[PDB]
């Protein structure tokens, strides 16, 4: 219904590294919890995997072509297509699969851009900020348990008009 991106990705797009995050980063995790509480998560099976379970207080959902999928607390789909039935406002939640079968169709995009350079082995599909108002972009603070610098971007698709 109203279709975002939900992602953390670093300065190469790094999202992912062997089905983990690639960084330790409570704030983020703090940003996640903010912006989705109420709302829906869409993710793959492979990320749904990695965090284990689902998160309390959010609609879960799984795109999956396995159909003894049966999770408890967890909503599960099998096409794409089944995306667009979700009510309300729906996050695109990962992985790197999910992500570039979405990117073109979703509204705007929360990326928290991790200002390193990671090994990874998942990656945000490339995009360009010709395409994409920055709505907001705010630093995220350092401290003793958040230590890599990080940017919170709300990100807009502009229309195409004529000039
Ligand atoms: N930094 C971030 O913000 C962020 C966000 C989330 C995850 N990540 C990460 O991203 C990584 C995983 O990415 P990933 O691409 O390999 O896996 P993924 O997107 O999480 O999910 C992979 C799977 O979802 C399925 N799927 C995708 N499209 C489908 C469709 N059209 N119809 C039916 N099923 C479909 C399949 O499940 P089946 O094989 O079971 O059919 C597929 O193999 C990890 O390393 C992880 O930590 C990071
Ligand atoms: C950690 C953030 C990763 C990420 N970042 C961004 N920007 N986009 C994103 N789309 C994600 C996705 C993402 C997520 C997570 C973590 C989820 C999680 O652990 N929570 N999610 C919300 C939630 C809701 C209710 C209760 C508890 C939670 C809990 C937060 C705590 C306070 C403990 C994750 O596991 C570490 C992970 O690994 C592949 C990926």
């Amino acid at each position: 219904m109203t279709l975002s991106i939900l992602v953390a990705h670093d300065l190469q797009r790094v999202i992912g590294f062997e089905n983990q995050l690639p960084w330790h980063l409570p704030n983020d995790l703090k940003h996640v919890k903010k912006l989705s509480t109420g709302h829906t998560l869409v993710m793959g099976r492979k990320t749904f995997e990695s965090i284990g379970k689902p998160l309390p207080n959010r609609r879960n959902v799984v795109l999956t072509s396995d159909t003894s999928f049966n999770v408890e607390g967890v909503d599960v789909i099998h096409s794409i297509e089944d995306i667009y039935q979700l009510p309300g406002h729906v996050f695109i939640f990962g992985g790197q699969t999910l992500f570039e079968e979405m990117i073109d169709k979703v509204d705007d995009m929360y990326i928290t851009v991790i200002e390193g350079k990671f090994r990874g082995d998942t990656f945000f599909p490339p995009y360009t900020f010709e395409d994409w108002e920055v709505a907001s972009s705010v630093e995220g603070k350092l401290d003793e348990k958040n230590t890599i610098p990080h940017t919170f971007l709300h990100l807009i698709r502009k229309k195409l008009v004529p000039r």
